[PDB]
């Protein structure tokens, strides 16, 4: 498994679009057909000069666990785009993993506007492309992601169709982690 490589940044966008509120992920896309398990997500990104931090939430929604994680990256000369190393944390921030040199995500934002976001993830470590998954960001549970976000799908070659839609999934966040 290889993450999609027609990927790089929308130029022009405003990161103060990008690096606002929080996000939950409305419908993803995830590549690889071994995971079964289906997700929520939610993030709260930040930025400040070039250096990018975010508490990140994922909930399984077959198992009904939760698991967090804390991102650190910078940001690339290309736009909005970094490769984060990441902690692993418990709901109290408190550090079970540091980041380290082998295990990473990049996050590619490919339209951002005031209430939606596409972004793109590659999940990895060491040589290898763990993880590829496309989601559609609203500031709020189960808010419309908009027209431009909508069309910036379709613009990258998708079909939102075939993204699994998180609404139906029964998802639980904490929003008292994602706040700060
Ligand atoms: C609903 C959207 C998402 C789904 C479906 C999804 C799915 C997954 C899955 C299946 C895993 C592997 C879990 C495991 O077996 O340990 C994972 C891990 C991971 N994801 Fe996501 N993810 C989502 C959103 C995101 C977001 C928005 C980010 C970053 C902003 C992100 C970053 C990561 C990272 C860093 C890991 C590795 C965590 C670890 O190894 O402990 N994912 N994701």
């Amino acid at each position: 498994m290889d993450c999609s490589t027609n990927i790089s940044p929308k130029q022009g966008l405003d990161k103060a679009k990008y690096f606002s509120g929080k996000w939950y992920v409305t419908h993803f896309l995830d590549k690889d057909p071994q995971v079964t398990d289906q997700y929520c997500s939610s993030f709260t990104p930040r930025e400040s000069d070039g250096t990018v931090k975010e508490a990140l939430y994922h909930y399984n929604a077959n198992k009904k666990t939760s698991f967090y994680n804390i991102g650190e990256g910078k940001l690339e000369s290309s736009g909005l785009q970094y490769t984060a190393k990441y902690k692993t944390v418990d709901k109290k921030k408190a550090v079970l993993k540091e980041a380290d040199e082998k295990n990473s995500y990049t996050l590619t934002v490919l339209e951002a506007d005031d209430s939606s976001a596409l972004v793109h993830i590659c999940v990895r470590e060491g040589s290898k492309d763990l993880g590829d998954v496309y989601t559609v960001l609203t500031h709020q549970k189960d808010a419309e992601p908009s027209a431009k976000v909508k069309s910036a799908v379709t613009q990258a070659g998708l079909q939102l169709s075939q993204f699994v839609g998180t609404k139906d999934l029964g998802c639980q966040y904490d929003d008292q982690f994602t706040s700060l």
